[PDB]
């Protein structure tokens, strides 16, 4: 029965804005009452509460963007998902999120559904459609969805004067975005415009903030995720290859974010479904005037200085006044939960979420204080309001970056390794070879069909993404006595936007873990070949909405998980004729440890570049070698 | 054949985004050629030109925003006027006229085409339809126009699910622009939104500078029409009403543009034709950095220093040195036409124009040097830029205000009128009284259809506009000997935005005129009565295409000129429960002296408010006469 | 080497006098800025930043010694020009001077030392143009149009002005980099003033007309094709 309930959830999520167009999903709708029904729901309180919301209209207004940066909105999805989560059976699982489709808003409506069938045991074989394809319009510009628009309804007979698009297939209709949007931020935003504005990138953010939503307080199963040093370890994983797109495309080092003024705007050239332009930051922004951001500015300093505060004095305050001590080293998931402030977080009372306050502060949306129902108020978030949308912005990088900082001024407060946690007993790596490192660019195509307004054809979207061809990595390594490793490889950048070689201590925070893997080392010389494509970490591209409905409808494999990197942004572009760059194998003992679902060896992700390393202090460990590598560029 | 010609040129103007779809145009436009057809246009040179462009392709791209202040845009322009202008035959200008619009950008030749109907002797009868209904996108939030193709290509089935349009009518469908747009500039934008958003009011500006083009040369007829004082007496027409409008909201005075920071922004909501939104400049706007806006802001000052300059020093300078006096009071119009850096001014290198440069400076247009056919730049024009737009942003109104501070600095300089010039020999004023003052607020629809891309409706938009009731105004004179006399009535303010009486020097320069006639006094005691309703000043609403079409195909008034201020916002709003103003009745001899006509008695058109004026010099003046009024709205 | 040929207090002779003083020193310091926008491009420096009167972002360390052991002024990090200092006068007289010389372009024409006006709108006059630009003792009159460019590199070389005399005569000096030809070019300062002297100069070039088919195109000469053998450099 997976078949058919599969085809309903996705019939779901068919057309959001438009209203129910299926006859019985009708039936259904008008039919079931809450009220009556309250006996097939395990938590009673979640149905007052939404019996009486749905009652009084006290939602949110269809039609209008949805922000979980919001309280009401997070009181209204929290108690929909509430609702959701504690239905009994599949059949009042499906004829709630019915009656909700109904009659709750597109945005929450998808977002909730979709947490509640990732973590919902009834439904772990469900498979959910793509962010950007159920909303095409977060991820293209608006002149590509107008004259997507005017193309279909057209009936493609000016569809041909367009010179643009063209037919590549039957029954789709091909565009071109190389030649548009010439009015631009420029700065520093064009350079790597490729990597931040990609599509799978944003959208991993977005499954990522759907696999550990701000509003959802962890099980068991999300208690052993340690939320906070995933957290840390992708923000820094991000970061690390931001900065070596910079030093790809010659924009140097990631700007440090002050308190009296931003230099950089963005103007994202995005607009909302119904037709409302996003709002833009201006270049040189002013925060140390008579406005709101003063205000705004100086709450976000004295968070921020309590944060600092508690992680000087090396213990945190409870709800109650009492010392909880962080400085062991195992203290960096709860310092994670503090610094975001999520529902998990011990005193969210006294720590607080100025990174919110930094995304509205940056976003620069024009807070007008209106208010519908006497209730819910209407917001126009900015850019970095949205998961979706929020990596499009340096800005977001620059407080990542200060949070960043705050992380290493913790992890510098505690003890460096020694020579015994560091080594390997008779372990000795010879040498690593690399056999090359490429990178090209390739087209690919974006299914934005389920925009259109059908009354009663497929239009797609042509992108220029980066790619690279499969590389080996080959190291040959003394084994002393038989045993089973672990071999993990980092890279960084050798050099900085300057030309002054970066020293080890400073690398330490830009290496970016590629792979990890297990082997078993026998005694003599061995061999280690890996290859690029056996690795994972990084996935191959999901089934699109249609290839997957294909498949179902027609009538599995296991190496596409959606909190995954896609494989086609694991490495850096480099520059044609070589760019420098540094590889680092390191090998350690095994110590033994679909949703949700990551673990590896019971160690710091992040083991050994979370805390500084010296060279003076690799002196006896032989299981750690640092090759220097080339990446080129295939110009076309 | 007025019929006929008439019809093939609103033909002309169905659909300007969308080819050519008659037949015969298509034929036209195929077969006729340039070169070999020379010998049927006067202007040669021009003739080579439009070749040597259309064959290099050196033109601007279609489907992208046209601005008159690009110096490239302007030639092109010019070029076009100048070949079309020089057709001997109707048939040869019709010919042309197909051709360009086949090969010619939409804006630029809907532009031309008008101009060129208007100042051509075989076209003195043709009607052209209005702006707002040629493209309506200019005039109408983006969230309007995208909801109106949406219910256009829905085949009006989920139109009945919107609550918002309703169908009034067969064959149209209303919506409501009451109920959107929530996120709003707010500041002094808000309270005055319904006069300075008024479609009418941008679409005049845009019929005046239609009239008056900055690229076209003078002939006999525009070198009677005074270009000078027109700008002068237009530009203070209008910041008198909208000073007006500001104390009956309640918003101040008009604030003072400085050369360091200007505190008030905007945020258009409008949206291009292809979909990409407008500039947005932010609030708190800082000058004075390193931008490019620094050394535009410095340029500017220049230009006005040379301004200043030339008006102490009593003279200009020619383009070869010569001094050329401009110390006597007819010397206005000069004046004005080197303040406005037209073709008619004697000399443009030295006298620059700095009013565009303001324009650029407050539209925030980020100026990315992208350029097309390695020739004509790309670019986005904010809404100061264009005619039909510069109206909604207060920055305009500021630098107008600038300029007319320009102008009375040199007014100052004159000699104050004296008492022989000013009075009328035994005419006497006893009493003048208006009926009523009453304001309100009604609906209008307007039809933007042409904007829909329909294959193979018609929805209109709903607006609220401020009116007012006809008003009488009897006055009594003595008269003694029978005369010809001239009347006019002024309207000002009688209280500031703090709360003291305004001297009558200071409202001097807030005088409006309102009525001008004629009247033949009898000898002992008259009465004028004058009616509001008979003011040929103000004008009523023009037929819009759709009627005017009906009238034509189905087979005068000279009521509606399209140089006229409509009737609606002749009076200010006022305020429920009375708004203090002051008129002003004087009367003087009468001196004595259709697309473009406008003549009265010859004397300067402010007069006699043009130049200071004081109580202690209206001594001994009895023909002038100062009456106290209130102006009520009626609240709904 | 070339301000030991065209020494601003030397008048010329009738050899100097045919060698366009003016257009040498437009042309050279194209050339010069071309080369060195060329050399920021190809390190990845971007284009030539432009100079306001308000701020300077770039300071410069020179790192050099004077024979006694003094060293060089130093221009700090984002140098402020509009505060209560000398730099705020000496902007002020920069600006004056600057829009003497911008009125000069415009109006067509300059006033000599008596009050005629001399116009320069042919295209043979950039020789003078340049003179008067420069302020040179060949100039024909440097009492109304001024040397604006030492102004500015006394302002950007920061260096203090002490106001000490010997012999109750000559002023001592300690000059900044800007101020010796011979390490002048060494501070993008420079590179930066010069260009804003450009600016002046493609103002005066763009109101000449430009040049027709006539002057600019040889009777039946058509190249067909143009290659280097190849284009490499080492240090
Ligand atoms: C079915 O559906 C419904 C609706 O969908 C779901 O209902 C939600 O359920 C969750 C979980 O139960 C609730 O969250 C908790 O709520 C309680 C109660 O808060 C309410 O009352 C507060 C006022 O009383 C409190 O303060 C007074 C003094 O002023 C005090 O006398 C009283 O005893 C009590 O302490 C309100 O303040 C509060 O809301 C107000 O304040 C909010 C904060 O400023 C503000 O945001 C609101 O807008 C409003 O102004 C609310 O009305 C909370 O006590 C509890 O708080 C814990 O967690 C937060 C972080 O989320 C943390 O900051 C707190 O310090 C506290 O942390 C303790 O518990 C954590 C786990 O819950 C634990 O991880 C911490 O370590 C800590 O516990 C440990 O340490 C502490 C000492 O630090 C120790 O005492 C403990 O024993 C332990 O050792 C949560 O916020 C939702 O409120 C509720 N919502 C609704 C709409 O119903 C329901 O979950 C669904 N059920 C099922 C089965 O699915
Ligand atoms: C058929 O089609 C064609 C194409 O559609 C139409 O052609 C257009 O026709 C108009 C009108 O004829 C032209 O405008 C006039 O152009 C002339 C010539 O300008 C050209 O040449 C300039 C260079 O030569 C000038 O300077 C040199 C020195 O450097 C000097 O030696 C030479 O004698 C001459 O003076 C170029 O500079 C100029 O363009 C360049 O410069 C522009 C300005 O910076 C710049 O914008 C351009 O981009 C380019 O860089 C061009 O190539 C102009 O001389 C004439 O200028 C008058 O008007 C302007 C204001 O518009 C004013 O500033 C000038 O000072 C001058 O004013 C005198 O004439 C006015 C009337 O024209 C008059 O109102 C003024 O009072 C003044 O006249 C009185 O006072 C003066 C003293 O101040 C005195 O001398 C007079 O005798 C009199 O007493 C116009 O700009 C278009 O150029 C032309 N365009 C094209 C594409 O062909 C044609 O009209 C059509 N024909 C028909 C029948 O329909
Ligand atoms: C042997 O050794 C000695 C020492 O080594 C050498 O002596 C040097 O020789 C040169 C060349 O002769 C001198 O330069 C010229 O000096 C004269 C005189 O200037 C002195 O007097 C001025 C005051 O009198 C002036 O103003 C009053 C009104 O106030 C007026 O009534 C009077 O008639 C006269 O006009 C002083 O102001 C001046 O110094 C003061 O002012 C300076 C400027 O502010 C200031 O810097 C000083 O610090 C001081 O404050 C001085 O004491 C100048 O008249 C002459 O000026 C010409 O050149 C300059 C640019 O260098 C230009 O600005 C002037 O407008 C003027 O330009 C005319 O002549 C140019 C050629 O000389 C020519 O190119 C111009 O086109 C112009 O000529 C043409 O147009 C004009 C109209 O514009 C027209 O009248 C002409 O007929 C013609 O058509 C020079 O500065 C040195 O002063 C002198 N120095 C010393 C220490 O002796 C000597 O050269 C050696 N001899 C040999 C054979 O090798
Ligand atoms: C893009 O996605 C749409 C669904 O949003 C696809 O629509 C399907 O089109 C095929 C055409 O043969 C139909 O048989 C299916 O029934 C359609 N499905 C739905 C849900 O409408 C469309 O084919 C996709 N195009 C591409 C190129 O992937
Ligand atoms: C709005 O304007 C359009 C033209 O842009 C009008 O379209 C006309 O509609 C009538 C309907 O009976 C047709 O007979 C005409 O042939 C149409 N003209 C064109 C040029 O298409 C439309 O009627 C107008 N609607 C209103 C309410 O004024
Ligand atoms: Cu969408
Ligand atoms: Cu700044
Ligand atoms: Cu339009
Ligand atoms: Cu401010
Ligand atoms: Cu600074």
């Amino acid at each position: 029965t997976v078949l058919d309930r599969q085809y309903k959830l996705l019939t779901l999520f068919f057309h959001p804005h438009e209203p129910i167009h299926i006859k019985e999903q009708q039936e259904i709708a008008a039919s079931w009452d809450l009220e009556k029904n309250i006996g097939l729901y395990e938590n009673a309180t979640a149905v007052h509460l939404t019996i009486q919301m749905l009652h009084n209209n006290y939602q949110v207004p269809r039609g209008v963007p949805f922000t979980v940066l919001e309280s009401v909105h997070r009181f209204e999805i929290s108690v929909y998902y509430s609702l959701l989560y504690s239905a009994k059976t599949y059949d009042t699982f499906y004829k709630t999120a019915v009656f909700l489709r109904q009659h709750v808003n597109e945005n929450l409506f998808v977002n909730v559904l979709s947490v509640v069938i990732l973590h919902r045991s009834d439904t772990q074989d469900i498979r959910i459609p793509p962010i950007y394809d159920v909303f095409p319009s977060y991820f293209h510009n608006g002149e590509i969805m107008t004259t997507a628009q005017r193309i279909t309804t057209h009936g493609q007979r000016m569809l041909e004067h367009y010179p643009s698009t063209y037919v590549w297939e039957n029954n789709v209709v091909i565009r071109h975005n190389e030649t548009a949007w010439p009015y631009y931020c420029n700065t520093e935003s064009m350079p790597v415009s490729y990597f931040t504005h990609d599509v799978t990138l944003n959208a991993l953010y977005y499954n990522i903030k759907l696999a550990y939503p701000i509003w959802l307080r962890s099980d068991a199963c999300a208690i052993k995720e340690k939320r906070g040093e995933l957290f840390f370890f992708w923000n820094k994983q991000l970061l690390a290859r931001y900065y070596m797109e910079r030093l790809s495309v010659g924009l140097g080092e990631i700007p440090e974010l002050g308190l009296n003024e931003v230099e950089e705007g963005y103007v994202s050239g995005l607009l909302y479904h119904n037709g409302i332009p996003y709002p833009v930051r201006p270049n040189h922004l002013v925060l140390n005037h008579q406005t709101w951001h003063a205000e705004a500015i100086e709450e976000i300093e004295v968070y921020e200085n309590r944060i600092r505060d508690m992680i000087d004095q090396g213990f945190y305050i409870t709800n109650t006044g009492e010392h909880v001590s962080i400085n062991s080293p195992d203290s960096i998931d709860v310092l994670g939960r503090l610094i975001e402030a999520n529902v998990d977080s011990p005193n969210v009372q006294y720590y607080k979420d100025f990174i919110s306050i930094w995304k509205k502060v940056l976003g620069n949306s024009l807070v007008h204080e209106s208010v519908a129902f006497n209730g819910i108020p209407l917001v126009v978030p900015s850019v970095l309001e949205q998961y979706q949308t929020a990596l499009r912005d340096p800005a977001y990088y620059m407080i990542m970056k200060r949070v960043l900082k705050l992380f290493n001024l913790w992890h510098e407060h505690l003890p460096h390794y020694t020579t015994k946690e560091l080594s390997v007993p008779s372990v000795k790596i010879e040498k690593v070879e690399v056999d090359k490192l490429l990178t090209y660019f390739e087209y690919t195509n974006f299914n934005v069909t389920n925009h259109l307004h059908l009354n009663e054809k497929s239009v797609l979207v042509q992108r220029t993404r980066l790619n690279h061809k499969v590389f080996t990595v080959r190291v040959n390594v003394k084994s002393g006595v038989a045993k089973h490793v672990t071999v993990r490889f980092f890279l960084a950048p050798k050099y900085d936007s300057v030309g002054n070689e970066i020293p080890l201590n400073v690398n330490t925070q830009n290496f970016l873990l590629i792979d990890i893997f297990n082997y078993e080392l026998k005694e003599g010389d061995n061999l280690i070949t890996r290859v690029s494509s056996d690795n994972l970490l990084v996935t191959d591209e999901i089934d699109s909405a249609s290839v997957l409905f294909n498949k179902v409808d027609s009538a599995l494999n296991m190496k596409q998980n959606i909190l995954k990197t896609p494989r086609h942004l694991l490495l850096p572009k480099g520059r044609v004729g070589g760019m420098p760059f540094v590889l680092m194998v390191y090998i350690s003992e095994y110590h033994a440890p679909i949703d949700n679902t990551i673990r590896l060896t019971s160690d710091t992700l992040g083991f050994p570049v979370d805390r500084p390393l010296f060279p003076w202090m690799l002196t006896g460990v032989e299981n750690i070698f640092l090759q220097d590598v080339q990446i080129y560029h295939k110009p076309t």
